[PDB]
């Protein structure tokens, strides 16, 4: 149980924020793991 | 069309952070609107 | 240290969505916990 | 102005769930644009 679920959000402004990012954290899964983990790198510069 | 939607989420942990969200979102219209506008003020004090 | 965080996010769109984000996450501790709970069982009812 | 922000987010657990999130936005750029529409479509089939 950790495949795709369904996530009930009211309210356009709250779906489509949350839409944007399970498009975004899907997607992580799609993306190299070296290029990601240069990415993490220039992030782990600075969290500020 | 904008009240609730279904959200299909891939993996445990990308939905957990969005369904912790879509409750945080969620919920931002359950809580007063002058309570709302004063943690605003507070946040509008910095971004940073 | 688990107070207030700074968050490096690029990218206007991106800052966006975090942001709102911030302000639905932060203040959902601003939101009276038993009118949270009646929310929850309003969608504890189904995930779908 | 639209490069990298700051988002100041209060409490670790709320901090966590937007950071990854972070990470998850700014990363959607670095993703090949072809390699991400043909997720979209796997999406597109069924936004429930």
């Amino acid at each position: 149980d950790e495949d795709t679920y369904y996530l009930q959000v009211r309210g356009r402004e709250n779906f489509e924020i949350l839409m944007k990012l399970k498009e975004s954290l899907e997607l992580m899964e799609l993306v190299p793991q070296p290029l990601v983990d240069s990415y993490r790198q220039q992030q782990q510069l600075l969290q500020r």
